[PDB]
């Protein structure tokens, strides 16, 4: 196993991509929201933001090298319900690898919030949601970030092994939203992620 | 081509920076001033630093584990028609180090968002590092988080006469081609280094007070 050239190549296009989306923010819909997907290899990250912008999913397993982003025009409402403001999110998809952790930490600055998944039919991965939680404490751009908890492949349900009271119980000691999730089927996906950014723009709207 | 991924220790080195990072910036003087100095391996990059910032120099090659940075607190006087030299200005500087082999390129890359400038170093001892000076500001132009990054080049180790190989001809060429300052320095007794970072500052503080 090694950093392969074609490896960096990807990344570092990922980074180009980037600036050019900054700059093209630079010469200025409302605002640009960006928010961060992270947790163990293999809970569903790339599938979950996939399905979110695209409402497809693939079963074959394609780790991510090391990082990626996707893009998403919404429109926003307030709360009762206020005027629609245009939204354009930048979707960060960060590999789980403990390889990739210098690397993908160096994203938390850019995040303005944290989607948190673990695999509701790996009970280590949801173990693992505390170090998560206290890595973000310890590296984001904030006291206190705005995270959403996901336990992603509620469509096995025959493979789970995480209890539900047991993570409402972690999410609530945390106070943090929690909500099941399947990429496969859609099942509450935009509701997670509506749920994020309303935590980001009530925030905004604080100071 | 069989490059390293990093040792437990590297990346244990790394994230102690990022944790350092974070708490800077969680922090929030009067301007947090960030740029960063990247340019081939060896050519100087840690050393002018801490030059600049301890007024030290040490001759053993320490070399940086992917990203690093150092801090100065200065103060800055703005410079106006009449030479108008305007009230003091607390400045916090960040500085950010990078590694300049290219095993580190990717994570060195995901830094560049945080510098509002950029300090490139060649050799003076070593003609390919000059060489490298284009394709430095060709991926600074492709990567900086803002059109046409202030850059103050240096071609370094200018205490070194009898191994200088770079004719000061073609750097100077070089810097008018592309509209940067240049500055030939030495990080092992300091000649020009804090005149090519106050001027990378003069940029950094000229561009916000235009915008
Ligand atoms: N049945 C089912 N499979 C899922 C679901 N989400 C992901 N998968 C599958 O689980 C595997 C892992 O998904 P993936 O999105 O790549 O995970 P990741 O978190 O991005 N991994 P990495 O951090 O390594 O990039 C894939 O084979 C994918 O098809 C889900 O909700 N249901
Ligand atoms: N004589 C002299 N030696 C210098 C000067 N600057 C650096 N050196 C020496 O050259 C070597 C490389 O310096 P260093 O600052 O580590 O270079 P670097 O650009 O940070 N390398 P890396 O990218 O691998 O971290 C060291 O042995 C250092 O002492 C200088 O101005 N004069
Ligand atoms: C834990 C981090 C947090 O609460 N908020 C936050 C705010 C802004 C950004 S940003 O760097 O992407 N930014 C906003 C407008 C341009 C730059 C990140 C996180
Ligand atoms: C090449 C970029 C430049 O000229 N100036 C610049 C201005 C601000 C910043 S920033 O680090 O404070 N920042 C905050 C969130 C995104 C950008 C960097 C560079
Ligand atoms: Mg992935
Ligand atoms: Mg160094």
């Amino acid at each position: 196993s090694f950093l392969t050239e074609e490896e960096q190549e990807a990344i570092m296009k990922v980074l180009q991509r980037d600036a050019a989306l900054k700059r093209a923010e630079e010469e200025r819909y409302d605002y640009l929201i960006k928010f961060l997907a992270l947790g163990d290899s293999g809970v569903g990250k790339t599938s979950v933001l996939y399905q979110y912008t695209d409402g497809k999913f693939n079963s074959k397993f394609i780790t991510t090298v090391g990082i990626d982003f996707r893009e998403k025009r919404v429109v926003y409402r307030a709360s009762a319900t206020g005027r629609g403001q245009r939204i354009h999110l930048q979707l960060w998809d960060t590999a789980g690898l403990e390889r990739f952790r210098s690397l993908t930490t160096a994203f938390f600055r850019d995040a303005m919030g944290f989607l948190l998944l673990f695999d509701l039919t790996n009970e280590q991965s949801f173990l693992n949601v505390r170090n998560w939680i206290s890595q973000l404490q310890m590296h984001a751009y904030c006291e206190n970030p705005d995270i959403v908890l996901c336990g992603n492949k509620s469509d096995l349900e025959d493979q789970r092994v995480v209890k539900e009271e047991e993570a409402i119980a972690l999410a609530e000691k945390y106070g943090i939203p929690y909500f099941e999730t399947s990429a496969a089927n859609g099942t509450n996906i935009s509701q997670a992620i509506e749920m994020l950014l309303d935590l980001i723009m009530k925030r905004m709207e604080r100071s």
